[PDB]
């Protein structure tokens, strides 16, 4: 008696709700800002089309065919084979990513609280940078705001696939999109549009000589798509026998890429208008956007609505993160859904506390040479586990299945896209990820 998405539209909304989150605005802004902008963008865009779309389809195909969790989908489709390592790494990557994801999601609830309590309406004397720096440097407060978010994340995954994840507000993600477009229009009028549009859309190939911008591009590509973390295999697992998988893949990435491009038109024109540097770091959007909201007469209302819609999309992305280990520990250890959700949830919360302290007391502590605790947990998950875990998934469909099985389960039997899709999984994606791995390291 295994669960499945009750409604018909629930699967694509859940996958979109998984993809559209903090990686589109927070991470995309500062990863693009410190990687040169336009040149990094085109490489990132080319990775999404060539590699992101096939892997999104590939993860959908594995889960729907096997109807099991992340690891058990490889045990059923290929028993006694080492392909399951991609499922193991994905479970670990979701564990690592969720730990610091809730921390950033704690920053959002804290800013939402301030707007709701009239704090951040006008500019504090320390400035929005000093207010942000002073808040992240505080040890206790972000832990408290990380906890509240994880509780809501735990609450939803414990309720179930049908009653919780499936039952979500359809309006919030378009509301967020409507709010981003309106904010993008306003940012063009601030005076830094030309400076920002040049940084964002005029390629400077000088920054392309470093092979690290490809690694950072493939990292943001897989992060924003929820790939390599067992999410889409799991959301594909609860899918009925008849459903259109290819169009879901293009809708997920197409909508997601639309949400990321608009986030660049809002941030970078606003960055240059304030005279800031695009390579500030993780707190780029937390120091820029409050500056921009304060320029608005009704900015407090804009800020309240902004951190509500963004917080809900971050809520749906973390729910898709927590669902992967819960699904594994349910089948493996016979844990109840509530027990697995609370246990893993509190565990991942404690694992994310070291990432939160790296912005304050633990700033000078590094694990990977030159990278603090937060940058090292992110780098291992995003830049190492996600591509390497995604390469094996591609090789799994390209060389572990017979072609008729892949095209049939992917519904690409009678189309030209099946030929280009198999080409990408067998050669394009695994070789390109390999070349990026060899070049960066
Ligand atoms: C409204 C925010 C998003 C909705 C989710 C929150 C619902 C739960 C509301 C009760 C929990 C709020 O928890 C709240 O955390 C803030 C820290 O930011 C505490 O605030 C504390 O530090 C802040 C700094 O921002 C000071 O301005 C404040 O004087 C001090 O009390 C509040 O004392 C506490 O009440
Ligand atoms: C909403 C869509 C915005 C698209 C922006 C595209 C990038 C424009 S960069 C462009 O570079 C030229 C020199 O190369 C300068 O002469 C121009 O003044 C400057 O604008
Ligand atoms: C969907 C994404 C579409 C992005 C389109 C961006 C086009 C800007 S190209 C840019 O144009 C300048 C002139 O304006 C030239 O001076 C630059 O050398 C050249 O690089
Ligand atoms: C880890 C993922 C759930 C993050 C999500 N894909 C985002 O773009 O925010
Ligand atoms: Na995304
Ligand atoms: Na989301």
């Amino acid at each position: 008696g295994r669960e499945q998405w009750a409604s018909r539209l629930g699967f694509i909304l859940a996958a979109m709700g998984s993809a559209v989150g903090l990686g589109n605005i927070w991470r995309f802004s500062y990863v693009t800002g410190e990687n040169g902008g336009a040149a990094f963008l085109l490489v990132y865009l080319g990775f999404i089309a060539l590699i992101g779309i096939p892997i999104v389809l590939a993860e959908f195909t594995i889960g729907r065919r096997a109807q099991s969790d992340a690891v058990g989908s490889f045990e059923k489709l290929a028993p006694g084979k080492p392909w399951k390592v991609a499922g193991l790494m994905g479970v670990a990557a979701g564990f690592l990513i969720l730990s610091f994801y809730g921390v950033i999601a704690g920053w959002i609830l804290f800013y939402l609280f301030n707007y709701i309590t009239g704090q951040l309406w006008s500019a504090p004397a320390e400035g929005f940078g000093g207010f942000f720096e002073g808040f992240i440097a505080n040890p206790t407060l972000p832990l408290f705001w990380q906890a509240l978010f994880m509780i809501a994340t735990i609450w939803i995954v414990a309720i179930g696939v049908k009653k919780g994840i499936e039952r979500s507000n359809k309006i919030l993600m378009p509301l967020l999109g409507v709010l981003l477009i309106a904010l993008a229009i306003y940012s063009l009028t601030l005076g830094g549009a030309k400076e920002g549009l040049a940084f964002l859309f005029s390629p400077d190939w000088s920054a392309l000589k470093d092979p690290g911008v490809y690694l950072a591009a493939i990292s943001q590509a897989f992060f924003t798509l929820s790939l390599g973390m067992g999410a889409l295999i799991t959301y594909g697992s609860y899918v009925s026998k008849d459903s259109r998988l290819p169009g879901a893949a293009v809708s997920v990435a197409g909508l997601d890429t639309a949400f990321a491009i608009i986030a660049g038109i809002m941030i970078f024109p606003a960055v240059f208008a304030l005279g800031l540097s695009p390579s500030g770091g993780p707190g780029l959007v937390f120091v820029v956007l409050p500056d921009i909201f304060d320029s608005i007469r009704l900015g407090p209302i804009v800020g309240i609505a902004f951190f509500i819609l963004l917080g809900a999309a971050a809520l749906s992305s973390a729910v898709s993160l927590l669902e992967v280990p819960v699904a594994y520990f349910m089948r493996k250890f016979d844990w109840s859904r509530k027990q697995a959700a609370i246990t893993l949830g509190v565990i991942i919360t404690l694992l994310g506390i070291p990432s939160s302290l790296s912005f304050g007391v633990l700033g000078e502590v590094t694990i990977i040479p030159g990278l603090n605790i937060f940058d090292s947990v992110d780098f291992i998950a995003s830049s190492v586990f996600l591509p390497l875990g995604g390469m094996i998934i591609a090789l799994f469909i390209g060389w572990g299945w017979k072609t008729s099985d892949a095209l049939a389960e992917s519904d690409l039997t009678d189309s030209v896209w099946g030929k280009l899709w198999i080409l990408s999984l067998r050669f394009i994606a695994p070789i390109a990820i390999l070349i990026v791995f060899l070049s960066a390291f």
